């Protein structure tokens, strides 16, 4: 079976990712959190508010209020409510959470350095387009995904 | 996160190929049950005890008690202890079993011809590779999988 075959891969895969973040400090910023990081460190002219959260991640406001009240835990970043309007919070990243940010660009980049390894951006391609397929040729009237 | 992607996609497509299986009336010959049926029915010649089928599987003695168990609830097989020795258990396909066989073949060759419809064997073949390497890369000292 392919299937038991397949999904063992992907979670000893993830084990590899987990073991790998440690090693560069950049847990925690595995999923979502780093892309808040992230969008951040790179628009700091611009603000974020809680409720811009949800939209740039497209979850929902409770997901959203557990998200950033982890990431306040964490130290990545700071809640303070809109000094003209007290309902709005802003996320204002920490000198930890910037640290953190440089140090997750640092991480990605030796990732996939490392996990694209002697394999091709022809290969890649390719590869997309056998798994797009095979969910295509699958799912039918449901190929509603990613 | 791709990782996240992945599985979802995967378990999305053990979904499909259950659903597929109950409409070719082959289920619960997914994985071990069926190879063991088509064994049986591929080698009438030879006999398989349960001895044998824990190796052919290379499973251990309790699930293999447990298999057979099952694959005779279901009608497939029957269970007879050896005439000569009566440690030893023999299964033997029922006509049940050898009809499971035939719409099991059929099925796997509908199954593949949906799944890898619009596909080359050169485009799997890259796949394949560009996944091994992957495990590869990302295992290391630990690179010992299927
Ligand atoms: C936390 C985990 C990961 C994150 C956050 C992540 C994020 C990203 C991002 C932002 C890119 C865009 C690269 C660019 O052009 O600048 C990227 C590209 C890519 N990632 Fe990942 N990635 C992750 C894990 C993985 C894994 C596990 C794989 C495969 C096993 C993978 C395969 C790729 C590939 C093939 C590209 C395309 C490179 C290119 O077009 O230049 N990534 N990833
Ligand atoms: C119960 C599920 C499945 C079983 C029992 C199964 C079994 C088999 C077997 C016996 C073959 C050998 C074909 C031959 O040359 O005669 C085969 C080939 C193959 N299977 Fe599957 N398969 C299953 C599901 C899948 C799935 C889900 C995929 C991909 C999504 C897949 C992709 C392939 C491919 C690409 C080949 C190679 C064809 C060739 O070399 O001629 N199979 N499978």
């Amino acid at each position: 079976n392919p299937l038991q075959k397949a999904r063992i891969l992907v979670n000893q895969l993830e084990k590899y990712l987990d073991r790998y973040a440690k090693e560069y400090d950049v847990e925690h910023l595995a999923g979502p959190q780093g892309h808040l990081v992230m969008h951040l460190y790179k628009h700091p002219d611009k603000d974020m508010s809680i409720k811009d959260a949800e939209e740039i991640l497209h979850i929902s406001k409770s997901v959203a209020s557990n998200l950033v009240k982890r990431m306040e835990k964490n130290g990545f970043i700071a809640i303070v409510p809109s000094k003209t309007d007290k309902r709005v919070k802003y996320l204002y990243l920490t000198h930890l959470g910037k640290q953190k940010a440089t140090q997750f660009e640092i991480f990605l980049e030796k990732l996939h350095s490392t996990m694209l390894a002697g394999i091709t951006k022809e290969e890649i391609r390719t590869t997309k387009k056998v798994i797009r397929t095979l969910a295509k040729n699958m799912a039918m009237e449901d190929f509603d995904s990613l």
